[PDB]
């Protein structure tokens, strides 16, 4: 219906706002664009599903997220990809892992404080009826 389309549009608006906030955070700069193959040529061979905050914005705009759970799965992937690609004890790896975990924690904390559980439940019920 028009009402259900209104619900998903509201979800997109909310998700764009959360993502923009995460994108303007200086700690998360390395996650704002896809990993450049000039800079990291073996990335695409090790990491099977690259994800970054610009791609998340693209996916919002393409109507790919119908629930906040589907969005958080992509935030989770940004984090897991960083942990997988940068697993060593050296400080460069530790720094990017800390930032990855902070990105994930920040997104979850924003959602916990600002997303009404009944709104998420409505989105899930519309999605499941599709
Ligand atoms: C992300 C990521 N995952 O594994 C690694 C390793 C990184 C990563 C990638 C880059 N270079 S980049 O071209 O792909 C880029 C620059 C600016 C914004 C977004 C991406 C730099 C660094 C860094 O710490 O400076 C880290
Ligand atoms: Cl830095």
């Amino acid at each position: 219906s028009m009402q259900e389309e209104d619900t998903f549009r509201e979800l997109r608006i909310f998700l764009r706002n959360v993502t923009h906030r995460l994108a303007i955070d200086k700690r998360f700069r390395v996650f704002t664009k896809p990993v450049d193959p000039d800079e990291v040529p073996d990335y695409v061979t090790v990491i099977k599903q690259p994800m970054d905050l610009s791609s998340v914005i693209s996916k919002i705009d393409l109507h790919k997220y119908l629930t906040v759970k589907d969005y958080l799965r992509d935030i989770d992937l940004i984090c897991s990809n960083a942990l997988e690609y940068n697993p060593d004890r050296d400080p460069g790896d530790r720094l990017i892992r800390h930032r990855a975990c902070a990105l994930r924690d920040t997104a979850y904390a924003i959602i916990k404080e600002e997303l009404d559980e009944d709104f998420e439940q409505l989105c899930e019920e519309i999605q499941e009826s599709r």
